[PDB]
């Protein structure tokens, strides 16, 4: 039926925006794909795009509640990391934590992606985790 | 039982615990929309700004810039049950509506207030960029 011509170019379109079959991912958002530590399942997480020269940033807040995400803990075990922007795949990347002067270089990218993640930051004395991933 | 293996369980279960749907771990300011394929019935998911109101979400269909629209648009003007997942709620089998003149620029202020730059998006073209309302 042409019904379904139609259902069937609609739903084509919607698969070229996927470079996995399932996510459509557009800026400002990327998608990082993380692999739990014990038995190997793949958890998605879509965080601010931060983007430097082919690298990537994860900031770890929690929408302002000082708790930890629910994946910081299982990325520092399993640095492995994959990573979406748009129609691009990096994959099995390895995230590491930054400290110091990198840190803060990428703070200021983060800050100039989304300002308030400084806001964030104002609202607990610990210092917000930045992965760099690559 | 190795200490080894309770640590790497354990920071999976915490993981596991972020999630509603034991896959995606969502946080501020990101949301989840979860899309039906029309033919097939496969799920996507779309993670987009969080623009919320009274329990009532908007999915702006923006490409970061680029004038086309980006491929979930039309899906969901084809199917509109969409779910969303913010933190730890689900809301599932909504319906996305598309936006049209008071309404949308209801939401259109809002949606600036939570991401300035979707305004910038607006500035590179000339079509006006749809907004939905899911409720």
């Amino acid at each position: 039926s042409p019904t379904d011509w139609v259902r069937e170019q609609t739903e084509r379109i919607l698969e070229q925006g996927t470079t996995d079959g399932v996510h459509v991912l557009d800026r400002p958002i990327v998608l990082f794909t993380t692999t739990g530590a014990k038995s190997g399942k793949k958890r998605y997480v879509p965080l601010m795009r931060v983007e430097e020269n082919g690298k990537y940033a994860m900031v770890a807040s929690k929408g302002g509640d000082p708790k930890h995400p629910s994946w910081y803990f299982n990325v520092k075990a399993n640095p492995t990391v994959s990573v979406q922007d748009g129609d691009k795949v990096l994959p099995d990347r390895t995230a590491r934590e930054l400290e110091g002067e990198e840190r803060e270089h990428w703070w200021k990218l983060a800050v100039e992606a989304y300002p308030p993640y400084a806001e964030y930051q104002t609202k607990t004395d610990r210092l917000i985790p930045v992965f760099i991933v690559e």
